[PDB]
């Protein structure tokens, strides 16, 4: 049987992201893009909490403090993941949504991952101060052509790392790799993510679903008659209580810690969704799937969809394995022609 | 004005309570609990944020605490805001949504003021990091009587302050005095809370609508005929956009920015409301109406409610007057006999 | 006292500042002042631990800016204080170290004090990161005339504050005033100074004597002698430690702390001596007076100079009364015809 | 000629360490330790910077707050060292100021580094808040023999990485390894350790030199020439100019950047000097050496020294070359039996 001596241990992202990537064995060039990573996810983390915010408002006079307009939140992040992923000669091909055209690494600087990242997602809405987040995802560049923006058109089944950074009361890094999902605080006294939540498995059935009903109108069908059983269950249990922030982040983290479902289906404005395909989409049907839930479009699976364009959008529901396998079937119900 | 071009200096929460204080000829002691409300509510967004977390997991050796229950945040809270306040010498009555009876101040420390609060609002959905506040309503002592729990029971229309603290992307305190509403941005770098927005409206009308939708099956008709025509517009105008964060302060906090309407009404598991009078709605409703928006029950308006016990539950609809407005009407439609 | 066991409450600056200004009944503008450098102190605090240097490293792309000569410190501070201290509506002229003149506030901001500071003591050492700080001293005016440079120029011993804040490996802020001396610490965490030390009072006599010994070759006699009875006790007494870190607020206060004594008389490259009059020797003196210790120039008491010139110089010895009464006795004895 | 294209670069101790243990193709155990050792002084940087204090001074009544006693800098630093090295499967041997016996690392968390360090050096001080820091030497063990105290027992020579962290003014970490000496800020925004000094040399002459003259009653007639010429200079050119604050770590720091010579002589009371030597004078040492400087205890080198106690002391001078060099000929003047 099991048995056991004394261990007393603490985690930092740091430590981990190094032991992995010698059990790896690994040259070390992912290593050193993880710490990137991580370093620039503190650094965005300190902005959005605004520290700082003085110096705008005339505390040292503002004769220095470019800040004013000449720095907003959402470019200061792309900058900030910018530069210093370039600055960790470990990248080939960023693709962000800030920017129209896939920005290829100097020769110079070259490494071989691919990063698709949204540098300040859910920024649209910090002005009443919602969760915001960082998501990004991480492909090996395969192709021995040279780097272009055709690299980071891979579906998101072959993504080697991937995860977000939810800005919410506190900061935590969601990581997901090959071997599973951990959770990592940030302290900010020390500048640390300290591991707190180790293996995350998703529960088999939620109770929340979180959707914008606004959309009603638009509605498909098929949730249409999903949201409908939620909230007046036939077999007269409990009715699913509903939570949606507005904030991709924030809604999936919710549904992954908690359970549940969540959903930002096509409908007629944005037919084929409104969240984008490799820097939303992907990296968060990754982690979903690493931690055992399901992510679909509706008709197929989202890591397995292969893009065709860096901006490309794409439905997609995700969540508790049970609840997105109610609606699949609910899905398959209405399919016709 | 004699001449003054395009300036604005800054104002600290510190140097604006102080300078009212004098417009007021005060004794200062509203300042001194304005003062602890302020360092009290930086020491709770210190502890949200999860500064020194690490020491928890062991980074300096767990020697000998009693678990990981060492401290729970909303008992954190409590005990700070509490200590804090009987440490400002302004304050008799003390009422905590986490205390079953009022708190009674020593003679020593004890001032004028009855303070109501909720120190951590929304805690329960802490775990997956969704923003949560501090709700505080002043009241001043109109009794000649040994202070007692009879002194918090006065409606909401007798407030002297109100206000809240949104711990978000960014931690904001938002103000509400007989003048007006006034929001203030915190500088965690340098502790200290600068005047970012003065004097603010609430939009006439709004384009989301926040309700948890979970309870469809549970509501009134009115509510239910009003959630339908944000949905799909009668006159066929654009549908309301949801969003529901399901925490209070966040809600309530969008609502004031954005616009729009914001509802907790009764259903069939909470026939008084879920959210409480004096230390959740009353604040809420005061804020709103400095704000030029309104709060109502869906029958009267929450400050004018006189309170019969301090936990006292009472539902709430506030918003943007125009929607406000719509959503009664309809509830006049359906009156009672 | 009625009955009080082993208690001890929290006070913060801001409340203790308050109590006092109450207690002194005055119309709340001395306290706006006070009020006012906390918050510089608190700022320049956070610039001195270099906090968010990583941007000026190009963390986030060094877009387009004028070098790395963006924030010279003792200039951010100059600001800092100016600005904080002009906002307070309590100034009407203010000495700066790094100003050739007198700044005259204009007449909107205009209040009744006058404030003499040394936003950044200590700085040309600041690369070495030796401790630092920051020193005020606060008049009020003393005239019906136009304010000028000349309202200023009164002795020390008509200060009606003064203090300094020492940037060490924490940041204290020791405040002086009619009453006494109270040490502040700084709990960066919050944004708070916490009250740590009331009323306090130098050693009669210490054990360690501060002095640039690189000058033994220009002290005068006395000096001379002085210094040699504390390495070489006539008596046969145990010698006294030396330390001198070359910053003034560290070498004062760990002098206030662990008593002492402390000199910079004049030389043969400074008749007057170095330190300045106004902002640095003043400030110190009237915090050694109310803390019981003595502040002489070896033949008069610094408090009763009267300055002809805002940037005067003036040679200074301060301490523990024990300590710094030997020394006169020896200036005594090589006494000047 | 020399050509170049564009590079903007950021680098991060974390990223320096990675390259570094690349280049040097390491199976990253080293890594480990360098990356558990930054995670060590962050943290103590942190406590030293008194975040955290107002819960000693009961902000939240102090009902949960082991600190008051049951929380000592000193210790807490031994702490953090001693578990956060443990936590990194790296160390094998531990040898701590604060441990009268060396900590030999558990079989199941045995790596092949030796450490001998000093959690809080011139804490005795920081009452007064004077500079204080952490010096730590690193040692690979040789012996297959089972880790033992005698693994520690290393001349200087031998060390793989040797350095210190300043908590001054703002926190820097220098390191030093075989290729040579380069200075971190720590930002405490983001909690990274920002290069801001690569590869640094010491000034070949200095002007200041560095002593506690209260024992020039004991100082040998080597120490007393020296320092003699140094105020007197016999060629009627600038005396030095004398700093010497108490704490080693910053004593060091300003030599190693502003050049000069510090020393720390042996005088009966401490005959063979106080300064520790495993975790003092070797790591000083050679960090002094790998910048360009000298280490002697004026008849030997400290770095040739072997040790035969853990805690054993010796006698120091370091600095620039030329100063140690001009003391050491007049040791050699006055050197007989
Ligand atoms: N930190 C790490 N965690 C997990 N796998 C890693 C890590 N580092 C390297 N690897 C694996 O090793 C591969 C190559 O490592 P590398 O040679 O550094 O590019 C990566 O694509 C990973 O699949
Ligand atoms: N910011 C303020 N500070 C102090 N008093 C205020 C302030 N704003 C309004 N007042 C009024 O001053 C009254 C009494 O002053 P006090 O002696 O400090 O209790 C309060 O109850 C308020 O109605
Ligand atoms: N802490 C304090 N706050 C305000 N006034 C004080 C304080 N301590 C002493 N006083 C006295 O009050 C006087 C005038 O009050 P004021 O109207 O604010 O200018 C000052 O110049 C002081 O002599
Ligand atoms: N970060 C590093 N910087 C310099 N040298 C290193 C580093 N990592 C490993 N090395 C060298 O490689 C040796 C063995 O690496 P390791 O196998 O990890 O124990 C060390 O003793 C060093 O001399
Ligand atoms: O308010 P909507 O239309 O439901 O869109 C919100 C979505 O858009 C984003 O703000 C950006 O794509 C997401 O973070 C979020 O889930
Ligand atoms: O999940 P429910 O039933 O909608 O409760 C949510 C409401 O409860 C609260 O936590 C307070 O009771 C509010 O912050 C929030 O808006
Ligand atoms: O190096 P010196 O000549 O002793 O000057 C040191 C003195 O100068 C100052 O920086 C102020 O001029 C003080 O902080 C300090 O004690
Ligand atoms: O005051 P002294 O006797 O000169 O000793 C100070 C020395 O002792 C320590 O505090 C500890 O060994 C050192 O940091 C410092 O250089």
């Amino acid at each position: 049987t099991d048995q056991a001596a004394f261990d007393t241990n603490i985690v930092t992202l740091t430590r981990f992201v190094m032991e992995q990537g010698r059990k790896a064995r690994g040259t070390g060039e992912m290593t050193q893009l993880l710490n990137s990573l991580c370093t620039a996810v503190k650094a965005i983390s300190t902005a959005v909490r605004k520290a700082g915010i003085a110096h705008l408002y005339g505390i040292a006079g503002s004769t220095n403090v470019t800040g004013d307009q000449v720095k907003k939140l959402d470019v200061l992040s792309n900058d900030l993941v910018i530069n210093v992923l370039k600055s960790s000669f470990a990248t080939c091909v960023l693709v962000t949504e800030e920017d129209k055209n896939a920005i290829i690494v100097e020769p110079e600087k070259r490494g071989k991952y691919v990063v698709c990242f949204d540098p300040l997602d859910g920024s649209s809405n910090i002005d009443c101060l919602v969760s915001i987040g960082t998501i990004f995802g991480i492909y090996r560049k395969n192709s021995t052509d040279e780097p272009s923006e055709k690299d980071a058109l891979q579906p998101g089944r072959n993504l080697v790392a991937a995860g977000y950074a939810l800005y919410g009361s506190a900061t935590m890094l969601v990581l997901a790799m090959v071997n599973g999902v951990n959770c990592f605080m940030l302290d900010p006294a020390i500048g640390e993510f300290i591991l707190v939540d180790r293996n995350v498995k998703i529960k088999k059935k939620g109770s929340i679903y979180s959707i914008n009903e606004g959309y009603a109108k638009e509605f498909d069908p098929a949730i249409t008659e999903y949201i409908q059983r939620k909230k007046f269950p036939p077999d007269n249990s409990a009715p699913y209580g509903a939570a949606y922030v507005g904030s991709m982040v924030a809604d999936v983290h919710r549904t992954l810690v908690y359970g549940g479902i969540f959903m930002y289906p096509a409908n007629k404005k944005s037919p084929k969704g409104k969240l984008r395909l490799l820097y939303e989409c992907n990296p968060m049907a990754y982690v979903m799937e690493k931690a055992g839930g399901l992510a679909t479009t509706g008709k197929e699976a989202v890591l397995d969809i292969v893009p065709t364009d860096i901006h490309q959008r794409a439905p997609i529901i995700l969540g508790s394995p049970e609840d997105v396998t109610e609606l699949l079937e609910i899905y398959q119900k209405h399919a016709a022609k």
